[PDB]
């Protein structure tokens, strides 16, 4: 299993965050973990809109396909921007920066939250989980893979909080020869240990063709 | 296999179109057939535009899991917002009639935005993409959709767009689907037959929860 790092530093409505850890992730199964602790106190906000901000390097990717992400590793690597539209008006700016210390990774990532109204789920406790997703990938050079997916938290009543993801993750060395006859999609999911101080998830990922 | 009927009317920058005709579908393999026509003459804009307008009904669901094909009745609206990385939009409403076995379409259509120098254009489209599209619920009548979706072109590069649907169900109408613990994901592939004056489609449609 490769070793991760993790930093997260951002701001949500103004109010400043940031969290510290790490774990360990595993492509050949698609599952990693990472556990962080805040570095300031108790979160203003719900602990599990991070959960898809707490590495794409540990995904599964079909028979005759190459992790692109894992690939990279070892040709300049690539960064993620990510634009999350949610529906009551709120927005996530997130930027993913990687670096490599042989056989380790580790995530630098930055977020801007804003538009989030007061009465907002976020800030109400009521996200219980978040649940699962498939991204769809496809490139629109040699060197950007652009991915979409919409995304849901289950509400301690029953109901949903959702959002909208428009990713561009841009390469630096060129993306591997898969490129290049349609989409890939990225079937992902999340077991979430969180508390307002400290975070923990085990991720699942899986990429396919076809189901 | 249940018959379909269909029509599509609309603008493109404005450009008025129209297509007539119909097809079948088999809800147990999750497949249909759709054959139209244009009634105005050969298209301004490619035929391949409208594969993904030319019925849900059709789907397979798993291990149940239904199929809000459940209607029935009494049934369901499809409203989407198509944004083109060209700058063109689609807004794209779905009517339904069911006289007697048979599934019937009235589908709108008004594209803008589209530049002059647009693939739609130009005839360098040679198919459309899969996709798999999240839903998930919104309070028991509406069911909201979200899809990107490609076509490839000639010169081996990509047209994408991403869609936005919002189902408006007249009489609830979701059991399986709305009790769920997710999203349900709705896989989708076409196998194009078009001429620029006269469309086909072979449509599969497969839902899952997990995996695959």
């Amino acid at each position: 299993a490769m070793k991760i790092e993790c930093r997260i530093t951002g701001t949500l409505n103004g109010v400043e965050f940031e969290l510290v850890g790490g774990g360990e992730g595993t492509p050949e199964q698609g599952r990693m973990t990472n556990k962080m602790k805040s570095t300031k106190g108790a979160l203003t906000f719900s602990p599990y809109l991070l959960s898809h901000v707490m590495f794409y390097h540990f995904g599964t990717y079909p028979s005759g396909y190459e992790n692109p992400f894992l690939h990279a590793i070892n040709n300049g690597g690539y960064t993620n921007t990510r634009i999350e539209k949610y529906e009551d008006g709120g927005v996530l700016h997130v930027s993913f920066s990687y670096r490599y210390e042989a056989g380790r990774v580790i995530g630098d990532f930055k977020v801007v939250g804003t538009g989030f109204p007061e009465d907002s789920v976020i800030f109400t406790d009521k996200i219980i989980r978040s649940n699962a997703t498939v991204e769809h990938l496809h490139p629109m050079g040699d060197n950007v893979l652009v991915g979409s997916f919409a995304r849901t938290f289950s509400l301690r009543d029953g109901g949903y909080y959702s959002f909208v993801v428009d990713s561009h993750m841009h390469f630096k060395s060129a993306i591997h020869p898969s490129i290049l006859g349609g989409p890939m999609f990225a079937f992902r999911r999340v077991e979430e240990l969180h508390s307002n101080t400290e975070l923990g998830i085990v991720e699942y990922q899986h990429a396919f063709k076809t189901p």
